[PDB]
């Protein structure tokens, strides 16, 4: 139906290269892999933000209502409840 796979900053960060274009958004994980060219605003955009927070970016840019559900399809896994404590907090930002 559907699970997440808790995974930590570190793990996260790692799956930004190549072939593994993850991302947190919100305080979850996403897989934006193949995503990558279908997503109807650009790659590079996506690849620079890669296994770095883009919630931040996404949320002043508002994506429409369908996104939301196709969101859930792209969702990779949750952010670890270890750094979930600290989020050591980009002070801020947007
Ligand atoms: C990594 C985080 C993401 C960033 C930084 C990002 C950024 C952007 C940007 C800059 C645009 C173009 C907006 C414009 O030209 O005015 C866009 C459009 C769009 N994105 Fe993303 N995006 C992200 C993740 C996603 C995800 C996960 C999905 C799918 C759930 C998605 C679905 C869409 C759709 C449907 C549009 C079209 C909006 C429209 O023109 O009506 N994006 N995105």
């Amino acid at each position: 139906d559907k699970d997440v796979k808790y995974y930590t900053l570190e793990e996260i960060q790692k799956h930004k290269d190549s072939k593994s274009t993850w991302v947190i958004l919100h305080h979850k994980v996403y897989d934006l892999t193949k995503f990558l060219e279908e997503h109807p605003g650009g790659e590079e955009v996506l690849r620079e933000q890669a296994g770095g927070d883009a919630t931040e970016n996404f949320e002043d840019v508002g994506h429409s209502t369908d996104a939301r559900e196709l969101s859930k399809t792209y969702i990779i896994g949750e952010l670890h409840p270890d750094d979930r404590s600290k989020i050591a907090k980009p002070s801020e930002t947007l």
